[PDB]
């Protein structure tokens, strides 16, 4: 009878040089072709990992196709991406410094500019064995940067842990609905979520008017139509709206969406107010760093380009 | 002993959780109508204070009139904007909250947004003894994490304070032309600038396509146009491009044209050189802090409204 979360570990980075560098091109927002959008802008590590939108604002002011999801955890993900074509974290990051949508830059150029600068190169140095910029060095830092974004200590956690008071009468009774209801045959694991790929929409379709068909996009089958990768619920009280579409503002309305059409199952408010308070409780400690100073651009290095 | 320019000394907040209080504040992004940009994201703490591109990008992705200058320091300004329109630091703030060419917004919304988060609430409290929350508190509070904003430690000041070896032989000669062709007359006292209006263009009139006539923008007298707050030169190595079009892209081309235009004098590349070697010896110490972790909305607060 072991329980369907787990709590989530402590991680110590394999290469703290390397975790650092990692941080510092997180939030540099020169790998954009406007100088303007970092990874930071769009997963707001200060806010949860995400753009608390309902889809990224890119170069130029471009609305986004997608909402965009959190970084926090996303090492636990069994694949990257609401349709997991990416593998893992690393290959995942070589997607927004090219995309037109987003930072609209190159690989090529991106390189050009993180090898400009002294300080830079000499990081490379250190954590890589020389001095030379590579998108797939790039990719990596930022990868290993990524993987240190756990958030353990939730007050869910701690109850897990054996803190019998980290959680009220609601909190607790909210949790045996979670599991009771169904929730955990998707939403389980530490991350609560992030480990498989699930219809949304069992028993009845989910209304919008997002073109996204998730899974099939990969695959091409009509059974994978709108099969997407499920959530991590950790930190769900910060990543608002919800949803791909961003079209559930508040966490009753998504709770009373997903017990509707995943399980078809009605909740009364009381339940809704329940499951809402536990889902509270799976926020867990943000991330606890230095603001990065990044170093200056210089003569040779590519100049932004914001209205060009 | 009796240098044109002084050292910048370290500043401890009056009111240190006022100052924690606006540092919040600074960096949240939801103070602006799209819940995408916060002051941070034009005044970049990672960066040097300014958003490095020609103009601000500002919501919508819309095309600033004028160059972002650095909030670093800016508390020695004798007045803030580039025409001094604002008296002071809190009165400045106020601005691009409500500045539809930046954050596009209101006070009252802002005030409705900050309220609507019981951690915000609380800390307003242990800082102005009440919970309600007030544009008038909240550019109070951001003003103050401002005046915490200076950048002592620099090479130069190293050196003003008895360290012979903190410039090298170009800095130091670079230094002594600065001092002795006349730049000092607006760039001095611990901002090296920020002290005074200065018409820009002295001998020959500065070409750019920007329209900004400067101080006759507030005193409307024809000799006022063109004649602008003299920008600090500390950390100027960090904030380019420069100028208030953000016309000179380098260094080099700044120096020269204020040595022609300003004092009538023709620096050969050599000097030039110099000049530029010793203007980056006045970046000083960075900012050093967490990285802010912001309350969440709830759902009782506005929702951003990034593209409607
Ligand atoms: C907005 C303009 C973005 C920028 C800049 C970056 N990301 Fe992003 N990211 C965004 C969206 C809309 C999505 C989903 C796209 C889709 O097709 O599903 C993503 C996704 C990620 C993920 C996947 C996490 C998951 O649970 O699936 C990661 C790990 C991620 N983004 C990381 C990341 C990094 C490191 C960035 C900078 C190099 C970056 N993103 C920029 C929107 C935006
Ligand atoms: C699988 C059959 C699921 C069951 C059972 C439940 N959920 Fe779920 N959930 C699942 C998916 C595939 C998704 C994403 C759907 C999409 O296209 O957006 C979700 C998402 C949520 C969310 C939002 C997460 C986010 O937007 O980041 C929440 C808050 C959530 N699910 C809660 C939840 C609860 C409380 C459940 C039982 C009552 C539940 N889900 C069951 C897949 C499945
Ligand atoms: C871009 C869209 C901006 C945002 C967001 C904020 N600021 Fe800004 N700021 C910007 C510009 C283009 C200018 C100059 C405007 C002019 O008419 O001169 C400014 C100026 C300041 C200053 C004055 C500094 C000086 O004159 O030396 C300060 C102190 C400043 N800005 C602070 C600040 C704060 C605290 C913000 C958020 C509430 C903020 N700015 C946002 C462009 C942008
Ligand atoms: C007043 C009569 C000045 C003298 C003498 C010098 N400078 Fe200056 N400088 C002045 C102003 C009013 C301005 C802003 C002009 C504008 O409209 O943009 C400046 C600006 C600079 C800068 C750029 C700062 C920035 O963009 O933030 C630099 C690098 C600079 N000045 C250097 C400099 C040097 C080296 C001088 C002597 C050769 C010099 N200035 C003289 C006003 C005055
Ligand atoms: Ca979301
Ligand atoms: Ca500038
Ligand atoms: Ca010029
Ligand atoms: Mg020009």
């Amino acid at each position: 009878a072991n329980e369907p979360i787990q709590p989530i570990k402590a991680v110590t980075p394999e290469n703290a040089d390397m975790a650092e560098l990692g941080k510092m091109l997180f939030f540099d927002p020169r790998l954009s072709k406007s100088g303007f959008i970092s990874c930071n802008s769009c997963h707001n590590l200060s806010m949860g990992g995400t753009d608390n939108i309902t889809t990224s604002i890119g170069h130029k002011w471009q609305q986004g196709p997608i909402n965009a999801p959190t970084v926090l955890n996303s090492s636990m993900n069994l694949a990257q991406f609401w349709d997991g074509r990416a593998k893992d974290l690393k290959e995942q990051a070589a997607g927004p410094i090219a995309n037109p949508k987003e930072m609209a830059s190159t690989h090529e150029i991106a390189e050009k500019v993180v090898a400009s600068m002294p300080q830079y190169r000499e990081r490379f140095k250190k954590v890589f064995g020389s001095d030379e910029v590579t998108i797939d060095r790039i990719t990596t830092a930022i990868a290993q940067f990524e993987e240190t974004l756990v958030t353990p200590g939730s007050k869910f956690d701690k109850w897990l842990e054996g803190d019998k008071n980290a959680l009220n009468q609601d909190e607790l009774e909210g949790y045996n609905l979670f599991k009771g209801s169904g929730c955990v045959q998707c939403h389980n694991g530490p991350a609560v979520g992030g480990s498989s790929y699930q219809k949304m929409g069992v028993f009845k379709p989910y209304e919008t008017k997002n073109p996204a068909a998730g899974r099939m996009d990969v695959t091409g089958n009509e059974a994978d139509r709108n099969v997407f990768k499920v959530p991590t619920l950790r930190n769900i009280e910060l990543t608002y709206p919800y949803f791909h579409d961003g079209g559930a503002a508040t966490l009753e309305q998504a709770v009373e969406t997903m017990g509707r059409i995943q399980l078809n199952r009605e909740f009364n408010k009381d339940e809704v107010s329940k499951i809402v308070a536990f889902l509270k409780t799976l926020t867990g400690d943000q991330p606890d760093f230095k603001l990065p100073i990044l170093p200056p651009s210089n003569n040779d290095t590519p100049r932004s380009q914001p209205y060009e």
